[PDB]
């Protein structure tokens, strides 16, 4: 069992390449998680320089690697994929679409490391608009609370998850990204196939006072429910 590798905190790394409309970049985070409470604390690190896209519209590629730290409340624990594919771990994959706007196509594959847990993933933006919310940084520096609603692709011995993310604009509006996740195990072993639920994720995105680099520091916390 998978779920025996969460029951107190675990180191985490994560390791993004990116390239939207031909901007270069990479990203690096280090935290740890703790599912008893569905807690991650996270702080990411542009590497390259200056980040090409808004923070907030990476959470959902840097994190979602890591839903293997929801908390599963008891009564649902037989509906835990994510860490039932542990420690041999998953490829994740989303389409992240933009309204009016350009998408995110990301793959990661989660896995331990000795007893770190790795994102390791690449991101690839295109028809992104010069000066549409994402390319001209009109999105504010916050994150609403939401759902990720996942179902069993038993075809796959995996899952798949739908949601959709409302970015705020600066002016008021929304900037809505259309999100389709699928996630495969890596391993052999055999894997939870959940019913119908979801997990309720909330984030707190924060700047570091003593750190000149780009950056986040991301508080999340991962519940899962619906069943
Ligand atoms: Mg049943």
């Amino acid at each position: 069992k998978g779920e025996e590798l969460f029951t107190g905190v675990v180191p985490i790394l994560v390791e993004l390449d990116g390239d939207v409309n031909g901007h270069k970049f990479s990203v690096s985070g280090e935290g740890e998680g703790d599912a008893t409470y569905g807690k991650l604390t996270l702080k990411f690190i542009c590497t390259t320089g200056k980040l090409p896209v808004p923070w907030p519209t990476l959470v959902t590629t840097l994190t979602y690697g890591v839903q293997c730290f929801s908390r599963y409340p008891d009564h649902m624990k037989q509906h835990d994929f994510f860490k039932s594919a542990m420690p041999e771990g998953y490829v994740q994959e989303m389409t992240i679409s933009f309204k009016d706007d350009g998408n995110y196509k990301t793959r990661a594959e989660v896995k331990f490391e000795g007893d770190t847990l790795v994102n390791r993933i690449e991101l690839k933006g295109i028809d992104f608009k010069e000066d549409g919310n994402i390319l001209g940084h009109k999105l504010e520096y916050n994150y609403n609370s939401h759902n990720v609603y996942i179902t069993a692709d038993k075809q796959k011995n995996g899952i798949k998850a739908n949601f959709k993310i409302r970015h705020n604009i600066e002016d008021g509006s929304v900037q809505l990204a259309d999100h389709y996740q699928q996630n495969t195990p890596i391993g052999d072993g055999p894997v939870l196939l959940p019913d119908n639920h979801y997990l309720s994720t909330q984030s707190a995105l924060s700047k570091d006072p003593n750190e000149k680099r780009d950056h986040m520091v991301l508080l999340e916390f991962v519940t899962a429910a619906g069943i």
